[PDB]
């Protein structure tokens, strides 16, 4: 199974069993060695009801539609994260590759499903360097429980593997791709997935 480039997919965070946030992407490449998905500025949001676990998904300080320069998601499949191309909202200039730590992704009928696992690594557009990121945020929440302990060494493990990954120049992602741009006629993206009445 794969989707066709140019669909319109959901991209999910699933907690407690139901969405966290979703959002509609187009599909760049659906692949063995590579998931690329585009989630382009204006679209719409899908938040879920609370109460969560976790509490109310952090992307509602934006209300319903994201409001910055769209987001290119890279995903190897089976790796715990996926690679955000992040572009500056002014100018469009390529920033930082954003390694968002979070559940291999997972295919749907509609989409694909993960779930953020907090620590995140950024790598700025130079290349000189990288930095960990949201390590301790992590840490607090896996011993208030949000993470079970098999969870969290898994995600340690991931963050640790693609921080040696980098730091060896051995980064799997086509560091290419900080060009890409969209189509044109790739512009917000209206759908909502709520479920009204539950
Ligand atoms: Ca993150
Ligand atoms: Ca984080």
């Amino acid at each position: 199974e794969s989707f066709a480039f140019g669909a319109v997919v959901e991209r999910r965070d699933e907690l407690d069993g139901r969405p966290w946030i979703s959002y509609p992407v187009r599909v760049v490449a659906d692949t063995p060695e590579l998931v690329a998905v585009h989630l382009s500025h204006g679209t719409r949001l899908t938040f879920g009801d609370d109460p969560f676990s976790w509490g109310p998904h952090p992307w509602q300080l934006f209300g319903d539609r994201w409001q910055s320069a769209g987001i290119l998601q890279l995903h190897r499949p089976g790796r715990g994260h996926s690679v955000w191309v992040l572009r500056d909202a002014d100018t469009g200039a390529f920033r930082e590759w954003y390694v968002n730590v979070e559940a291999p992704w997972r295919r749907t009928p509609t989409g694909f499903s993960t779930l953020d696992h907090e620590i995140d690594l950024v790598v700025p557009a130079d290349s000189r360097t990288f930095r960990w990121k949201d390590v301790e945020k992590f840490e607090e929440r896996a011993r208030i429980g949000h993470f079970s302990p098999e969870e969290a060494t898994a995600i340690r493990a991931e963050a640790a593997d693609v921080a040696r990954e980098i730091a060896a120049g051995e980064q799997w992602w086509d560091t290419r791709w900080s060009r890409w741009e969209p189509p044109a006629g790739w512009n917000a993206l209206l759908q909502s997935f709520e479920t009204e009445g539950s």
